[PDB]
């Protein structure tokens, strides 16, 4: 029942409840002449909500806020962007105008500024070096090292065993490398292994784009990334 790319008109946002107090948000965007889906996370935070990632642009993010109020009815009070690309920070200004406190690591904030992308307000401490983890409300933020980008964070919800990999993790249907312009292809498998070693208890794994699955999304991603490094597509 997870919504697929052809099931979400561009400009609309769907929510999917993964576990008690955990939802993903799903939006779509035109990119490279195709239409791509994109996931973020919503985590219940007492009587408030913690948002992970925007919905890829101002229009989608406004629709995300409206859909959250329609379906959940609790206020989004904080948001964390997991890397500097537009599918993660595009819409930060909308969140800020809606009273959401926006956060990213210093590295993400700097890279967003260099790229010309929206810059989250707050700087997350303690995520500078590969292997660093910090608790942030009801989630753990983890910097596994460079992968899809040098700044990419992953997010674990310990109460629900939900691992949100962001764009460092590919859905199973993705057979080839996606947007790797800013990626560290050489470190990506090592970074995935750090994720596997830290969260072997994860029951649900949410990629940055596409269908959730289990922990075999990690090995699938390593396989695809390694094939790309070797100028190969297998699947
Ligand atoms: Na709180
Ligand atoms: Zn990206
Ligand atoms: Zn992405
Ligand atoms: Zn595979």
């Amino acid at each position: 029942e997870y919504p697929t790319v052809s099931e979400i008109p561009v400009g609309e946002v769907r929510l999917y409840q993964i576990a008690d107090g955990v939802w993903s948000h799903i939006a779509t965007q035109s990119f490279d002449g195709a239409v791509y889906p994109s996931n973020g996370l919503i985590v219940r935070d007492g009587d408030e909500l913690l948002l992970i990632d925007t919905a890829w642009g101002a229009k989608n993010t406004a629709a995300l806020l409206a859909e959250i109020e329609k379906q959940i009815g609790l206020p989004v009070t904080r948001a964390v962007s997991t890397h500097f690309h537009d599918d993660r920070v595009g819409g930060v200004d909308v969140l800020r105008a809606a009273g959401v406190a926006t956060y990213a690591s210093p590295s993400t904030r700097r890279l967003a500024e260099v790229e010309g992308n929206e810059i989250p307000t707050h700087s997350l401490e303690g995520l500078s070096s590969s292997g660093d983890a910090v608790r942030f409300g009801p989630v753990e933020l983890f910097y596994p090292g460079a992968a899809h980008s040098t700044d990419n964070l992953v997010v674990y919800v310990p109460s629900a065993s939900v691992l949100y990999g962001g764009c460092a993790i590919y859905e199973l249907s993705r057979t080839s490398a996606g947007n790797v312009a800013d990626a560290d292809l050489a470190e990506w498998p090592t970074s995935i292994e750090r994720i596997q070693q830290r969260y072997p208890e994860a029951q649900f794994v949410i990629p940055g784009h596409g269908l959730p699955g289990g922990l075999d999304l990690l090995k699938h991603t390593t396989n695809v990334v390694k094939a790309h490094t070797n100028r190969s597509v297998v699947e």
